């Protein structure tokens, strides 16, 4: 039983008619999709969830239909959201759909037979179609009065200086349409998603009744809630690595708290639900801190990044933590310069002192010269005294790199010129 | 200044920037518009005050734009209306827009040069829109929250079965859009509707400066209210029509004849093109109902319309019918008396019973008896009568009268 495996693991926050739906799924293989909008180059954590649902589905049998939001990135769901959007232009949401199509693509098999996954896009059927056949066929469906008491815009609704345009208020339409073209296009038969899409898969499946008269499901997956109370993923944590490099993608994993780790495992990793007991098991008798965390961070790393990226995230790691950096490339220091320590720049020639002061490891020279002499600040890993000391030409790596750390931990990258 | 000439009609219910407007006006022609939705074959009563607004404007030298709504005839427009309607389909919606067009027309001068009037139809511009397009361009510049706060849709926005679509929400920005539509092709700077067009023509005046950067105008037409609080042009048969098929010349004749001396200077402001000076002249004295009958008819159905609406009137009046044609009895047989249709051969006692002029035969027989029943105006007090073929007039119609006024058109089968 799928449903019963994924509430195992966490993974159901709301399922319409839970009993026939997993009668459908024991009698064959289903066609099932989940959306994706263009609001940016790339998705990020929060994306990653569904998108892995999707694979969970696949792995049983079934088919995935990946769409991305040709049309209704042009549009904007308000879903949960405290304020209107600015419309994106034509160009820009184009060019954000190709590189979206192309990061999902790996996360799914699209060459496993009957049940190989599928890329569609909403623009197919949106970019022809009239307003007068939208506001008939599909908007007569729809009551007003339901539509303004969805919890999703309900707020959106309190006060017109914090309001909802017609435009951003017309999406869930447009979502529920694309439910109706699917299952008529492959006979998608269930639509999943994170828990702010309720409302949009709700209006989908009362559509596809009245247009082609099937019936059809909705399953969601909960939005990830730290245990503590803070928001996830805010340090966004992209799934590009141009955005968030493999070192802080891998770092991210490491930090999870002891109260999240094993509900991570389960969210984010294809291990199963019994290695994860096993794990958690572990932790709870040995008589030492989880290792759990370091599985995390392996699996998800290596899903998103390759083996090529957990490769440079460890070795950017140990570096950091040993102080030898002669094992880094110029491409792993180049993620240290994008967003793994701080960074700042510095022109060549610069005295050990001044490089603390800019990069704000210290508040003035004076304090730079007490720090130095008390044996604090290293170049590279190695211990240096000498208040007076210049870097010398080995020192700056590629001629352009120098990590300066006060302590055992404060970092800071110069990125020389 | 035009306005105020209309404010002493009582022809203006709110007007937006007024003080600009009048100025407009007073500098040299506009173009304004009015649009009608195509929901029956014929437009009404109700529809001629905006549509006389029209060539009012049109008098005064500015140009007329008859918009007839063949896209928001498709969608439906739900202003101060208690209940959601049916969609209507394209091919019924299309026959209804010829119609209209059709019965619009005469009421504006097409040949008058700059100012002459223009024929205008939203399915022009919404037929092929794009949904994206729309939604985008359109629905960007409006607000929900606002939305819902118009007077027009507050009775709808309360309980789900007495509830509204997203289609008919969506009727608002059609008719902004088409005022911004207008404003470019033609120039429009103005609209004019029904008071309850308040709202679709302010999201049209504020949509023109988002999308344009022009400044445009609203002008709206007081709902027309009898002084008793009934329901104005709803007859015992229901609307008064201008589709002489719909509401005979005779019938809407008889309607302004019937208006309460309350109501008719008002009414005479309202229907007809009389100065103001001569409309409170006649208040002076009554002559008012009959001359705003005979302006109203002229006005709707021409002279050969008032003319038949007057012979039938004259004819039922004294009883003597050889003035009426074919085509007067058809007016009778329509709507003008009640009729009932009856195979050549029935008695006297029978038409009567039929016509339900009489409940029996021989109750019948007592009321023939007493000389109270005429057939074609001539007294008839034998029982046992049997008409006459040449009582059968065109071979067709005989008209019954029991007493002084209680008429039935014969229709011979
Ligand atoms: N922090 C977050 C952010 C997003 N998500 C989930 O990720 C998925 C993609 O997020 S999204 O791109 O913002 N999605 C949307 O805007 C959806 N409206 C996209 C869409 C769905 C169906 C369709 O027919 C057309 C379009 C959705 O299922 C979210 O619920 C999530 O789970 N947690
Ligand atoms: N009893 C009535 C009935 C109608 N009217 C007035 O007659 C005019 C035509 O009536 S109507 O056909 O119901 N009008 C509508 O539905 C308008 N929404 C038609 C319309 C206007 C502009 C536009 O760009 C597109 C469409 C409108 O101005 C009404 O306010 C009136 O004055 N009294
Ligand atoms: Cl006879």
């Amino acid at each position: 039983n799928l449903i019963k495996q994924l509430q195992e693991r966490g993974l159901v926050a709301q399922v319409t008619d839970e009993e026939a739906l997993a009668e459908r799924l024991a009698q064959g293989p289903i066609a099932l999709y989940c959306g994706f909008d263009p609001t940016a180059d790339s998705l990020h954590l929060g994306h990653l969830v569904p998108l892995l649902c999707l694979k969970r589905f696949q792995q049983a049998g079934h088919k995935p239909v990946a769409l991305v939001g040709g049309a209704t990135g042009l549009i904007g769901d308000p879903s949960f959201k405290a304020a209107e959007r600015k419309l994106n232009t034509e160009e820009t949401v184009q060019e954000w759909v190709d590189k979206i199509r192309k990061q999902v693509a790996p996360f799914l098999d699209f060459d496993c037979g009957e049940n190989s996954a599928i890329a569609a896009n909403n623009y197919d059927w949106f970019g022809n179609m009239n307003v007068l056949t939208f506001l008939r066929d599909i908007g007569k469906h729809f009551s007003v009065n339901q539509m303004i008491n969805k919890e999703a815009v309900k707020q959106r609704l309190n006060r017109e200086d914090q309001g909802i345009s017609f435009t951003e208020f017309s999406y869930n339409l447009l979502q529920g349409y694309d439910f109706a073209c699917l299952n008529k296009q492959y006979g998608v038969v269930l639509q999943i998603g994170g828990s702010d899409q309720w409302g949009n898969i709700t209006s989908g499946i009362d559509l596809t009744r009245r247009l082609h008269q099937n019936q059809v499901f909705g399953l969601t997956v909960p939005l990830i809630t730290k245990a503590d109370g803070t928001k996830f993923g805010k340090t966004a944590v992209w799934l590009d690595p141009k955005k968030t490099s493999p070192y802080k993608f891998y770092q991210f994993w490491i930090n999870t708290a002891d109260a999240d780790v094993y509900r991570f495992l389960k969210f984010f990793t294809f291990m199963s639900i019994e290695e994860i007991n096993a794990l958690e098991e572990e932790d709870k008798n040995s008589g030492k801190a989880p290792r759990a965390q370091y599985v995390l961070a392996e699996q998800v790393t290596r899903l998103v990044h390759g083996e090529e990226g957990l490769q440079a995230a460890k070795r950017i790691t140990e570096c950091l933590f040993s102080g030898s950096l002669s094992a880094l490339s110029e491409a792993d220091f180049e993620q240290l310069a994008q967003d793994g320590v701080p960074m700042v720049e510095m022109e060549k020639g610069a005295d050990l002192m001044q490089a603390l002061v800019d990069s704000e490891l210290q508040p003035s020279r004076g304090q730079a010269r007490k720090t130095i002499a008390s044996n604090a600040i290293t170049i590279n890993g190695e211990k240096q005294s000498d208040p007076e000391y210049f870097f010398k030409e080995e020192e700056r790596l590629f001629g352009r790199f120098t990590l300066l750390r006060r302590g055992k931990k404060n970092y800071c990258l110069i990125c020389w010129k």
